[PDB]
């Protein structure tokens, strides 16, 4: 069942590197509309240079969410597939996954 379960988990890893570039790419649409907005209206260098890091913060946030959420599945599909008796599994978490 190696074959369907590695297409499975692949598929999965795929929904969730979609769903971060979705999100990311809202959220550098976002920054580029705030940003306008400061041009257009009464803005200097200061608000500009804090929205811009504001928003580069967000983004690592997001990055680093859909980042450990992808490790994760990378560490329950290894942890499966070299699976063995006497093998412990110390996270409670990982193991009801």
């Amino acid at each position: 069942e190696l074959s369907t379960l590695e297409a499975e988990m692949a598929v999965e890893r795929k929904a969730v590197e979609d769903q971060r570039d979705g999100e990311l790419e809202a959220r550098a649409q976002k920054l580029e509309a705030d940003l306008a907005e400061l041009e257009a209206e009464g803005a200097k260098a200061d608000a500009r240079r804090k929205v811009r890091d504001g928003g580069e913060r967000e983004m690592r946030q997001i990055r680093d969410r859909a980042q450990r959420e992808l490790d994760r599945l990378e560490d329950i599909w290894s942890t499966f597939t070299k699976l063995a008796p006497k093998q412990l599994i110390v996270d409670e978490n990982l193991y009801r996954e």
